[PDB]
């Protein structure tokens, strides 16, 4: 059962940016107390799962748009605004993209993986408008994601194997064309550690952006653990800033690296609260923060573990009040 009289926790960043949550279209029903945290604490939602590519496309022009569908009702429901995650990613992506139709023991060519990516990204985005129309709440989309390896050279996934390192440009060039409206994301993890990822992502995006890619932010997933440094993440955010791109914190949890005391749930609570000081700040750049899950017993991290804000019995942990 949830706490219903606490603060909801997206009222007190109103002034800065919308705090959303990724989701699982299982725990959406009214009854169910994940969806009762979920529509009284945020005012934004991400598909945990229901829009990546073998989600939405799971063999080759059999679209599956229901479960993604029954989380945009959902937060239209609400009142929340969406991000879409994600139309490009080297996980969860069918194994049929990459294949000659008529030889599956050989790869795709160029021009049939990228004709391929244009009809997945077309076909997903006009979804959307066609069936939402103007109440589409999806503001824009993780375009790609995890595209940099961490040695910060482009991560060698079938796409980048079959195509070359254009690929990304034409994911940009056919979501804008898809849909204008849509704010275009590259999306990764590891990009606010300040080291040799943070300056290929901005090595990457100075350059596609120079050659008129319209990407219009980068997306800081943000996957933090109990000893992340508060410095190298705000200097992250200011050199990816200093693109002239907005920038989104998109998965936010953090890793207790097995410890999950009080002792360590206080240390968590600091931590977070020096975190959001940080984001508040930089609200200028800024235009979301999503958590990725909803409360601690439903984190994608292996246990045991404490990441989010809502512990296994859906509270608020010291983390949401330090923060709130
Ligand atoms: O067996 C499969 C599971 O492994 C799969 O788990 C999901 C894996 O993807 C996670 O989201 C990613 C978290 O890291 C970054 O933020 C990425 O951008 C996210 O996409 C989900 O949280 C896990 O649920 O689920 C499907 C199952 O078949």
């Amino acid at each position: 059962t949830i706490q219903n009289d606490i603060p909801d926790l997206y009222s007190v960043f109103k002034d800065y940016f919308p705090i959303g949550v990724a989701v699982d279209p299982s725990r959406l029903n009214d009854a169910d107390p994940h969806a009762q945290l979920t529509a009284k604490h945020f005012n934004m939602l991400v598909a945990e799962n229901a829009m990546k590519p073998e989600s939405l496309q799971p063999t080759e022009g059999n679209f599956t748009f229901d479960n993604a569908d029954k989380i945009v009702d959902y937060a239209i429901a609400h009142n929340m605004k969406m991000r879409g995650h994600t139309l490009l990613w080297h996980n969860q992506v069918p194994d049929w993209f990459f294949q000659d139709p008529s030889d599956p023991s050989k790869p795709a060519s160029r021009d049939l993986l990228l004709q391929r990516l244009r009809t997945h990204i077309t076909t997903v985005l006009d979804h959307f408008k066609t069936k939402y129309g103007s109440q589409n709440p999806i503001i824009g989309w993780d375009v790609v994601n995890e595209v940099l390896d961490d040695n910060g050279n482009l991560r060698n996934s079938k796409w980048l194997q079959i195509i070359g390192p254009d690929y990304i440009e034409k994911a940009f060039e056919y979501a804008h064309e898809a849909d204008p409206s849509m704010k275009l994301f590259i999306n990764d993890y590891n990009i606010e550690n300040n080291g040799v990822k943070t300056q290929a992502m901005y090595d990457l995006v100075k350059k596609l952006k120079n050659e008129g890619v319209p990407i219009n932010g980068i997306g800081m997933q943000m996957h933090i653990s109990i000893n992340s440094n508060i410095d190298n993440i705000k200097a992250s955010i200011e050199k990816l800033a200093s693109l002239g791109v907005e920038i989104q914190v998109t998965a936010l949890d953090m890793n207790m690296n097995g410890d999950v005391s009080n002792d360590a749930l206080l240390k968590q609570a600091r931590l977070y609260k020096q975190l959001f000081d940080l984001f508040k700040a930089e609200k200028q750049y800024i235009t979301a923060v999503v958590f990725w899950g909803v409360s601690d017993d439903v984190s994608w991290l292996s246990k045991p573990n404490a990441p989010l804000l809502f512990d296994s019995k859906l509270q608020a942990k010291p983390a949401y009040w330090a923060i709130v």
